[PDB]
């Protein structure tokens, strides 16, 4: 899957976690967002096509995703304990990384 | 070095930044710090030895460092812009991150 597909998989699943009632739904959604994130990371965004492999940017965007996966595990750890609400909440913090990094790379 | 040294390097250098009066000292300290972090991140803390690298824990431990590294980077950039005060101020935010993950794994 490509970046356009990765982001799409992310957006959709964060939606699902909103409409989610039971724990499981929330888990399968994150499992998916964690896969997508890592993949997205292995990619090179159109605004960085020229940027060098180790450009400070390439390191920034890189780290960004590590923060996203980090926050996904946070909510994943919770969905696992069966704690919906808490995960759903912890899942919102993700919009903050989205905005912070989109602002810089979208 | 071992997790005992890396942290030594962090506690040592962090304080250096507080007593420093010019950007230069700050940047050098932060640079050393950034290293130590990436290093501590690669080791397994005693309290987590018998754990699995896929364990919820290792993920949270993994993340903490990512948070810290990002913070060292945000203060490092300010120092490269000569904001000795804004830089030190940012550095302060590191403690918050330490007290938090030390509670869980120290
Ligand atoms: C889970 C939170 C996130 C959501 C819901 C999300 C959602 C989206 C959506 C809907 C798009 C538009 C895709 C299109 O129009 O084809 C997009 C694009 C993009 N996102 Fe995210 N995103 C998230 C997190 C991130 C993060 C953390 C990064 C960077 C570390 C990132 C980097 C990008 C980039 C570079 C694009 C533009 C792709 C292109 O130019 O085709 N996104 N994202
Ligand atoms: C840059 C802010 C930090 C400072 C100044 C700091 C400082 C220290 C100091 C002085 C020690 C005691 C070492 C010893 O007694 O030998 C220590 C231990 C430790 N720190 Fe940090 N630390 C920081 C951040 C972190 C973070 C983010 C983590 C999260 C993984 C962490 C995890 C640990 C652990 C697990 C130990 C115990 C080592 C042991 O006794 O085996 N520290 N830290
Ligand atoms: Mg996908
Ligand atoms: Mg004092
Ligand atoms: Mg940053």
């Amino acid at each position: 899957a490509d970046l356009e597909d990765n982001m799409e998989t992310l957006n959709d699943n964060l939606k699902v976690i909103e409409k989610a009632d039971n724990a499981a739904q929330v888990k399968d959604a994150l499992t998916k967002m964690r896969a997508a994130a890592l993949d997205a990371q292995k990619a090179t965004p159109p605004k960085l096509e020229d940027k060098s492999p180790d450009s400070p940017e390439m390191k920034d965007i890189r780290h960004g995703y590590d923060i996203l996966v980090g926050q996904i595990d946070d909510a994943l750890k919770l969905a696992n304990e069966g704690k919906v609400k808490e995960a759903q909440a912890a899942a919102e913090q993700l919009k903050t990384t989205r905005n912070a990094y989109h602002q810089k790379y979208l």
